[PDB]
């Protein structure tokens, strides 16, 4: 909203909504803690099918720098 980014509880989703979707999930490095949308972050082998959720979930600044 303004200053709800806490330093270790940020969320910071490509839809910039820090509200609770249907699931949320931190990032797996402790340099950025970052919160975002499974939903958002979920890309299911189908449309309306089971999403793939994997074990460690890394943000776009963490998936760029590892280049996974
Ligand atoms: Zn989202
Ligand atoms: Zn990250």
């Amino acid at each position: 909203g303004s200053d709800s980014f806490q330093p270790e509880a940020k969320v910071r989703c490509i839809c910039s909504s820090t509200m609770v979707n249907d699931s949320m999930i931190q990032c797996e490095d402790q340099r950025c803690q970052v919160w975002q949308h499974l939903n958002c972050v979920l890309i299911p082998d189908k449309p309306g099918e089971s999403a793939e959720v994997p074990p460690v979930f890394y943000c776009e600044l963490c998936r760029l720098s590892r280049a996974d």
